[PDB]
């Protein structure tokens, strides 16, 4: 079997983005966020506390007749950036892209922390991390990609996320159509669960690549992309009147500037993030400061290809005995 759906950014920054899912019988179809540095599957829910529902669609259980509660299963998260979620738990089907899984657990919230409540397009997580982080207790569980694996016609999901554009999603096979060159693939290390991989270095702008090992991991669930000091150091400096602003949380930079691009390493081959890739826009309405899109690492613990690095590429997840990661220029 294969599945193959359009993920589509939130808003004109590509602050996120957001894949339909179809979920229970009849049908429910929630937007949910395709998380690749998590392993939950949670939704917004007939049961989340009222007043921290504001626009989202929900997930009725009871309107489902292939609901099943759980029993005693809890689940509980909290995520790098602070936002959390925690309830209780069904099986249901669950299909996306016309692949579809039964007996998949749909986590369902009855807490959110307030940013999920104020964005309104985001109406759940679908994680894609591996199954080791899934909070579901006392009986963990499985991701989608996990319980869909032994079905596919290859055990692979891809993510090709656009740049203020719709992208995709496919699982089950590669789109040889879908990415320019040659796919090259690198070794996945799953220790702390995510597809974490070591990048071989780095370049900024039209600049000579520096060869050095970053350890990070792809991570479709993060905006943006988070590396060590030095190395954001190095990117903003080539940007005049860019600077780290304690108060704002991070890089700034003139909105009047011209951004340069930024090279990843993946093995011997380049991917290369074009400059407009970088530009957040302004801090706050109105202001001529705009927020970078590289960011420094440190004080999270790991370094993190997000959207900005990966809409650059196209991302095969191998999910494999042995499980590795392909990157390809488009």
């Amino acid at each position: 079997s294969t599945g193959s759906a359009t993920t589509t950014p939130i808003d004109s920054l590509d602050d996120a983005y957001i894949t339909p899912v179809q979920i229970g019988t009849p049908a429910q179809t929630l937007n949910l966020d395709f998380d690749t540095g998590s392993s939950d599957l949670w939704v917004f829910s007939s049961e989340t506390t009222a007043s921290e529902v504001d626009g989202q669609t929900i997930y009725t259980p009871s309107k489902s007749t292939t609901a099943k509660l759980l029993s005693g299963a809890t689940w509980s998260i909290s995520y790098g950036d602070g936002s959390s979620s925690s309830g209780d738990v069904y099986t249901d089907t669950v299909s996306v892209g016309g692949l579809t899984v039964t007996g998949q657990a749909v986590e369902s919230a009855k807490k959110v922390s307030s940013s999920f409540t104020e964005d309104s397009t985001i109406d759940g997580l679908l994680g894609l991390a591996f199954s080791t982080l899934n909070t579901v207790s006392p009986t963990q569980q499985k991701t989608f990609f996990d319980n869909a694996k032994a079905s596919l016609d290859s055990p692979v999901f891809t993510a090709d996320l656009g740049y203020h554009a719709p992208g995709t999603y496919n699982f089950g096979f590669i789109d040889t159509t879908a990415y320019t060159g040659s796919i090259t693939y690198t070794a996945v290390s799953t220790k702390q669960g995510f597809w974490e991989w070591t990048s071989t270095g780095y370049a900024v702008g039209s600049g000579t690549f520096k060869s050095t090992s970053i350890d990070g991991i792809a991570d479709t669930g993060t905006t943006l992309l988070y590396l060590p000091a030095t190395v954001v150091s190095a990117y903003w400096a080539q940007v005049s009147g860019a600077k780290s602003s304690s108060s704002v949380g991070g890089y700034v930079f003139p909105c009047s500037a011209t951004l340069p691009s930024f090279t990843f390493g993946v093995g011997s081959a380049r991917i290369v993030i074009p400059g407009d890739y970088i530009d957040f826009g302004p801090i706050s309405t109105g202001s001529s400061s705009c927020f970078g899109g590289i960011q420094s690492s440190a004080g999270i613990g790991i370094n993190i290809f997000g959207d900005v690095a990966l809409k650059a590429a196209f991302v095969v997840f191998n999910g494999a005995t042995t499980p590795t990661l392909g990157f390809a220029s488009k």
